């Protein structure tokens, strides 16, 4: 429940860490969904070069294109979780978000340069990887939140959901991926 997971998880999260992780966000069944869709679009070459900094290849999803519902979905559900939080008696307001960003890194050592998203903003990342073993395909994302002293590695792990403010505060990388990765981004601002 949206209201719970915002008022009780992500603001306190946001708050003290500046990044917040919630596993088996939608499940198993909507997240392969999403995953078939994602598949879809990728088999059909829509994707285009991201770009020496970064070997993904992207598409924008709107949400309500035939084939990306359940994309539109998952936009929806993390819409609602950032009114919550921006409702907050307190918060500042998001006046906006970007499309959904579908990315592919397809192996072959692809990867993303350490880099800020935004030099609030927050980056919202839901990830599609089943049974990833990060040992052999690569792909981590080590993030770098101000005032620790130590990195975080995260697993591009299937039905994860990661927030976490886009700007100078976090600076991450992507590790070379050895299998095709995929993840679904949304930026809100302002
Ligand atoms: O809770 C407090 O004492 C301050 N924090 C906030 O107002 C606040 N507003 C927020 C708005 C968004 Cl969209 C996110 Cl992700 C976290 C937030 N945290
Ligand atoms: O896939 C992940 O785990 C992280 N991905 C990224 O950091 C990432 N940062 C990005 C910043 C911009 Cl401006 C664009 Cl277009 C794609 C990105 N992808
Ligand atoms: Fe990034």
């Amino acid at each position: 429940p949206a209201l719970k997971l915002a008022l009780e998880y992500i603001v306190p999260c946001m708050n003290k860490h500046g990044i917040c992780v919630v596993d088996d966000f939608l499940g198993k069944e909507t997240g392969q969904q999403i995953g078939d869709e994602v598949r879809a679009l990728h088999d059909t070459g829509k994707f285009t070069d991201g770009q020496d900094i970064r070997g993904d290849k992207i598409t924008w999803i709107e949400g309500k294109e035939p084939g990306c519902e359940t994309i539109g979905l998952l936009m929806s559900s993390m819409d609602d979780l950032i009114r919550h939080c921006n409702g907050k008696l307190g918060s500042y307001k998001i006046n906006g978000r970007t499309k959904a960003m579908v990315a592919c890194y397809p192996g072959n050592g692809t990867g993303y340069v350490r880099h800020v998203d935004n030099p609030r903003c927050v980056t919202c990342i839901y990830y599609l990887n089943k049974d990833w073993d990060a040992k052999v395909s690569g792909g981590i994302l080590r993030i770098f939140p101000e005032g620790k002293a130590q990195f975080a590695d995260i697993e591009p792990k299937f039905d994860r959901l990661l927030f976490f403010w886009s700007d100078r505060r976090n600076p991450h990388e992507v590790q070379p991926a050895y299998a095709t990765r995929y993840a679904i981004t949304v930026w809100y601002f302002d």
